[PDB]
């Protein structure tokens, strides 16, 4: 049985019975091991148009957006425009001398100023908004010491990233960091002549929708992007030797766990692990209580030097999972068109790459 026929049948065994449990229109499943990649597409990227899920079908990633929104911080901090040291108020001089410039860039990548919910407020619709919602927010919690996973604390780490390189953030990610790794596909504003391909998402009632951004959502869940571009970015992640020194570095930062919560280590957009881990450690990460809830951060005792990382992404009408082991360098990326529960996205791929070889 040739790889690419045992690849299929693994993904058919555990990813495909999900369309029909959850009424999934499309899916696409890609596998990278070895620098061979094995793409994998179902069903429809348009049930009323009845166009097939295909290589050029453009997903929204959710939350996977932040892993860019951490890599351009990670080549901005390595070409000295930021230190991650630095607050907020450098480079958004309005926001200097208020209590959010006590928050550190690292801590707001991290999800650590202490009182920063999930969500934006949908009321705040205008970049003056946003820019008040900072003037006005006071502290909670000791800054640094509790995460609890936030859109707007990315968001305003996505900010202060494009400020620091004079570029608005769409711009930082079309022109710098998606050329320097070779994706084509990949948009925060997808552009017209690409529509055509671009997915409807499925909401929980199966009717189409798509994802429109706030203010400050861009960096926390705004990208869309393909499985040939995203396997290309599992093969960054996987050998970041290769790239231009800001790049490669850049990466490499994305990859060091900055504290641990539990069998969690947080790095900067992706979560850590050490390998293996279990399928439980991986379904952990997102529990209601690690993505909901405060969770007092600790120092890493087991630093791994063998790893793997992860992140899950969700809009109202994608879902997204990532994750790569490098010491076993392999990949794999799902995107389907319809959220279906992390915890499955999660079994399925830990039950596939488990299998494989
Ligand atoms: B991210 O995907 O983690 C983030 C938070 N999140 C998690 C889940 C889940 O566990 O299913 N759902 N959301 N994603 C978002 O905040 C995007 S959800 C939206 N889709 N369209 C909008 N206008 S907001």
């Amino acid at each position: 049985t040739p790889k690419d026929q045992e690849i299929k049948k693994l993904v058919d065994q555990n990813f495909k019975p999900l369309l029909e449990k959850y009424d999934v229109p499309g899916m696409a499943v890609g596998v990278i091991q070895n620098n061979k990649k094995y793409e994998m597409y179902y069903g429809l990227q348009s049930v009323q148009d009845k166009k097939a899920v295909n290589s050029s079908t453009i997903f929204e990633l959710g939350s996977v957006s932040k892993l860019f929104t951490a890599t351009a911080g990670g080549y901005a901090k390595n070409k000295g425009k930021i230190s991650f040291d630095d607050t907020p108020g450098k480079y958004w001089k309005e926001l200097k001398n208020t209590p959010i410039d006590q928050v550190n860039l690292l801590q707001l990548a991290t999800y650590t100023s202490g009182n920063l919910a999930l969500q934006f407020p949908d009321e705040v619709k205008t970049d003056q908004q946003v820019l008040t919602f900072f003037k006005d927010w006071k502290p909670k919690n000791s800054i640094g010491e509790y995460r609890q996973y936030s859109n707007p604390s990315i968001g305003l780490f996505g900010k202060v990233v494009a400020l620091s390189m004079n570029k608005p953030f769409d711009q930082v990610l079309e022109k710098t960091i998606f050329p320097a790794l070779g994706l084509k596909h990949s948009y925060v504003n997808v552009p017209k002549t690409q529509m055509q391909n671009y997915a409807f998402g499925y909401n929980q009632e199966n009717q189409p929708i798509r994802v429109n951004p706030g203010p400050l959502d861009a960096p926390a869940y705004g990208v869309k992007s393909t499985l040939p571009d995203m396997l290309s970015f599992i093969h960054a992640n996987l050998n970041p030797q290769k790239y231009p020194a800001d790049i490669q570095r850049a990466i490499n930062e994305t990859h060091q766990g900055r504290y641990q919560v539990n069998t969690m280590y947080q790095a900067l957009g992706w979560e850590e692990f050490s390998y293996p881990a279990t399928l439980q450690t991986l379904l952990d990460s997102n529990s209601e209580q690690i993505v909901m809830k405060p969770n007092k951060v600790t120092a890493i005792s087991k630093e791994p030097s063998v790893k793997m990382y992860h992140k899950t992404g969700s809009t109202t009408g994608f879902g997204t999972y990532v994750v790569f082991i490098p010491k076993e360098n392999i990949g794999l990326v799902m995107l389907t068109n319809k959220r279906i529960p992390n915890e499955e996205r999660i079994k399925a791929a830990y039950a596939v790459l488990n299998a494989i070889k």
